[PDB]
């Protein structure tokens, strides 16, 4: 039925900032040219959604937020090639054009119609699909997931295996990518390496498991809280240390341990003390240090250049710098062949109604990963 | 003769940091095993050397300064292998010990037997092979290049061709192959980007050597002095921009002249302003900056975490990453085969006797680079 017409479901929208997310009776547009309308089947909560709650990430108000997610597609605009409805999908936050400087070259992945370095929080073609009671009502990166349906560019859908399990591949939509990329495609983790992993969220339980799909022979997890280290262990770190354990410094305390500095470091904490710390205790000639994710209103770190001058590596990455239509279908292939497990990452699962509820648990932290299920 | 006995020559002392150098009758001890001692033929004045006169750059003094220098090995120490009596040779101040972590490691040059890290001013066991009436003197960096006989480690000698010109090899010992070493092996410039090189020093001539070695289709070379623009042009900067023209930022007028920002961009001037800056101007999602030198004295640059966060890399490095015994060899062989001019680098050659007057000229900066002949 549906396809051609407009629908109308539930969604979460956010009319103003640092206020809760409303249901809301949700018209949902057919799709224009090369635009595809999915049926969300489960969307993970990420910080970067309530990021844009506290006003940190600046985007357009009212927003539909969501941007981890797998579902089905229902129609598809005229002049799409990628998909054909009924197709399991993930929308992509980061977009993949196919035709821009970044997209050509071989190891950039950041769009150029990303929406992230300027939100209009729109349809590539300047308009949104959504409006609730004649308003207007904007798109969140190109996804706004927190919708029972939403509408896609063609640019920004990827198709995936109809085997696979949507109430878990949908962390492959950001989370786990953005953490398993920085260890297996941004830092090139090699075999027998010595990786150091700074905060053990489910973005850090990935790199940890980056680390161990490069072949790393020694992952060591660090987090001041201490309850956060079995479930790594679990994961793949061989050893795990508490910062408050220790008089000496942290980077002391692991180059100390490492003879030298490890190979490999990565910072999944986010904060500016430990983004350096995590520069120092990786090796002086040679060690790699890459910065998983940093918050929107990031300030100036102050770092001494010195610390580059033996050699030292520092990047940074946006969705563990894949290309995001090329991965996340060899992503899902790898999830099928019995590589990697969501599981562990996932804590709870709510229904979608529970939204607020599902923050919450992300703002006290108890919780590495909350899947909302349509 | 020679071979065994002290030899008694003229070298420069610096008895004491923000003097003058003293030429003074020296005692040159016999090679102990695994040393070869070498007649100095020319030697050329890097800033660095000057870092020492000022205190910036700890060593222990009195001190013999020098590292950039070619010359023919005199006597040759037991269990020495690498090198013959009359050999052309390039002292090493990043010696390559063959065996640590840094000289197995397939990128790490920068050797653990280094006397930059933790200066000593001795040679490998603890002693000096210099005396100026009964007072030892130190050795720097194991090469001492400024005196007219000088003992080495063999991890620090590197045997070259014997038909090659050393009054202009002697730039292959430093400076030449910080910056080319920056373009060529370090930032691995590839053939059609866009380089933006920072300072136009003769460090700075090297690295757009190197862009132009690499084949850069655009070598921007950037100064306030703009005074340097005709020999950077000469050696392949394709445009030269002065930042006082504009009154835009440059990182602005850089990225705007480059239609994104510039793929490789090197900061050869050493301060921390243009080092964030040449940070911002090459691409947000595959933009690489090298850092090819930052002063002995350096303090913490602030940076905002997120210009890495698209996907930047910024790294640095000492002696243009090369491994030092491995390269310097390969170097001259090129430069026998007519690639690099290091002739438009030379712009004073004074006598060795005037090492004071080729320090004035290095503080005023009109000179490019200044060799001392022995
Ligand atoms: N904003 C981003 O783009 C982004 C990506 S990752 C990131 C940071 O990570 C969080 C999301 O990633 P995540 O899955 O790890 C969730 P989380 O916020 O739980 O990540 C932080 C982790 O670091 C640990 N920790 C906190 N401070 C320290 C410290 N000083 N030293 C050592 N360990 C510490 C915490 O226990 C936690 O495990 C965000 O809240 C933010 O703080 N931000
Ligand atoms: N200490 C080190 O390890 C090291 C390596 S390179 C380096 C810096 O470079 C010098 C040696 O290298 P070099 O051959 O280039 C000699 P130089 O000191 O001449 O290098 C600096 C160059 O940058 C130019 N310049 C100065 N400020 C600016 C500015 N703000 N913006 C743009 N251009 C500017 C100068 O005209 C000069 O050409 C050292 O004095 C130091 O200042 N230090
Ligand atoms: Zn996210
Ligand atoms: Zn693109
Ligand atoms: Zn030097
Ligand atoms: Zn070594």
């Amino acid at each position: 039925s549906t396809a051609g017409k407009v629908i109308k479901c539930k969604a979460a929208v956010l009319w103003e900032e640092k206020k809760p997310f409303s249901i809301e009776e949700v018209e949902v547009a057919p799709p224009k040219a090369h635009e595809v309308r999915i049926k969300m089947v489960a969307t993970g909560i990420c910080r970067s959604d309530d990021h844009v709650v506290s006003g940190t990430l600046v985007t357009p108000l009212p927003v539909i937020a969501g941007h981890e997610a797998a579902g089905i597609v229902e129609s598809i605009g005229e002049g799409v090639t990628t998909v054909r409805p009924g197709d399991k999908v993930i929308p992509l936050f980061t977009p993949q054009c196919g035709k821009c400087r970044v997209c050509k070259h071989p190891e950039g992945n950041f769009c150029l119609k990303n929406d992230l370095s300027m939100p209009r929080g729109t349809m590539q073609d300047g308009t949104s699909r959504f409006t609730c009671r004649g308003k207007p009502i904007h798109h969140f990166l190109g996804t706004s997931t927190f919708s029972q349906y939403t509408v896609v560019d063609e640019i920004s859908v990827a198709k995936i295996d109809a085997a696979s399990p949507l109430e878990k591949v949908c962390l492959i939509g950001c989370g786990f990518s953005t953490g398993y990329g920085s260890a297996v495609k941004v830092a090139k983790v090699t075999q027998g390496s010595t990786c150091a992993v700074f905060g053990l969220g489910g973005v850090g339980l990935s790199v940890i498991m980056g680390c161990k799909a490069a072949g790393a022979a020694r992952i060591i997890g660090v987090d001041i809280n201490k309850d956060k280290f079995a479930k790594a262990k679990e994961v793949g770190a061989t050893e795990c240390v508490n910062p408050q354990d220790y008089k000496k410094p942290i980077q002391e305390v692991l180059t100390e341990m490492s003879n030298g500095g490890v190979d490999f470091s990565f910072e999944v904490i986010g904060r500016l003390d430990t983004m350096v710390t995590a520069l120092s205790c990786c090796q002086e000639a040679y060690g790699v240090s890459v910065i998983v994710g940093v918050p929107p209103d990031s300030q100036n770190l102050s770092m001494n250049p010195m610390l580059l001058l033996s050699g030292r590596t520092w990047k940074g990455a946006i969705f563990g710098g894949f290309k995001s239509k090329d991965s996340v279908p060899k992503l899902v292939a790898d999830f099928m062949a019995k590589k990697f497990a969501l599981d562990p990452l996932i804590t709870h699962v709510l229904p979608f109604e529970k939204i607020n509820e599902g923050f919450d648990l992300l703002r006290s932290g108890e919780s590495i990963r909350t899947i909302l299920t349509f």
